[PDB]
């Protein structure tokens, strides 16, 4: 809405992503206090993004949803791209789970259900966002979580791949093997970071690309002693390698582990 740097006083980095430097920003009329994701056009032209920038703008610039993460809009100059986010002052999921090692059944069903409701509204609009791993899971001012980071999202079904060499530990056998994929990849990730809350690390996590390529397409993960019934049989729902045979969202939200351990309403 003709917005430009001058419009912003700067403050201290947010976090670091591939191409995004994330800074806290606050706009100098208002004092309204908001995040700046920063992108470099040069980097951005050398590695051939530039469709999955228009693609994060468009589709989350008209989603509205309390855990999805606002993007309010953008704007440019000679060298770089900036877009205007909602803050998350509560950090990352990531971090959350770096200082506390693992979560409770109560905080991993917690977060489960937002999740939920925030691709239940996504995959209404044949949205799906490819990407849901805990560094792009952040929290509000009151700890809920918001989906961010929209750079692979697409609408649904999709052929198109993701990452090149970076991490396949939160994507399904379909995407790692480049075939068709649609709304159920995200169902396989949410049971990925089911385990990963409950455990302290993802179920196919290995050394090298190819050992967690073959774990993945093979579905090879086990459980440690301490994951009861109930997290083992919701999880074991989420990671089956036939998609269609994969829980509706609607099912995850009304499974027997989440509803005895959410924190609700
Ligand atoms: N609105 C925000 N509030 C607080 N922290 C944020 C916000 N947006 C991003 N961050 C932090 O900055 C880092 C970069 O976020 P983001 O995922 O958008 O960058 P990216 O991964 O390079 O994006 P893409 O995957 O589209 O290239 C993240 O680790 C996140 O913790
Ligand atoms: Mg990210
Ligand atoms: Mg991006």
């Amino acid at each position: 809405r003709q917005w430009a740097l001058e419009d912003f006083e700067i403050g201290r980095p947010l976090g670091k992503g591939k191409f995004g430097n994330v800074y806290l920003a606050r706009e100098k009329q208002s004092k309204f206090i908001l995040a700046l994701k920063v992108l470099f056009k040069a980097q951005l032209e050398k590695a051939g993004v530039e469709h999955q920038l228009r693609r994060e703008v468009e589709i989350q610039s008209h989603l509205r949803h309390p855990n999805i993460l606002r993007l309010y809009g953008y704007f440019h100059d000679a060298t770089r791209v900036y877009l205007i986010l909602e803050y998350a002052p509560l950090g990352t999921v990531y971090r959350e789970l770096q200082k506390l090692s693992k979560f409770d059944e109560q905080r991993t069903a917690t977060y489960i259900t937002e999740l939920a409701n925030a691709l239940s509204y996504c995959h209404s609009k044949r949205v799906i966002h490819r990407d849901i791993k805990p560094e792009n899971l952040l929290l509000g001012s009151a700890g809920e979580l918001k989906i961010a980071d929209f750079g692979w999202s697409v609408h649904a079904p999709s052929s198109r791949r993701t990452t090149l060499c970076g991490t396949l530990d939160y994507l399904p056998p379909e995407m790692i093997e480049g075939r068709m994929h649609d709304e159920k990849v995200d169902l396989w990730s949410l049971g990925v970071l089911c385990y990963e809350f409950l455990v302290g690390k993802p179920p196919f996590e290995a050394n090298t690309y190819q050992e967690t390529y073959k774990r993945i397409s093979r579905v090879e993960f086990t459980f440690p002693d301490f994951v009861t019934e109930g997290a083992r049989d919701l999880i074991s729902r989420l990671l089956k390698h036939n998609p269609s045979q994969r829980p509706m969202l609607r099912e995850v939200l009304e499974h027997p582990w989440i509803t005895a351990n959410s924190s609700k309403p």
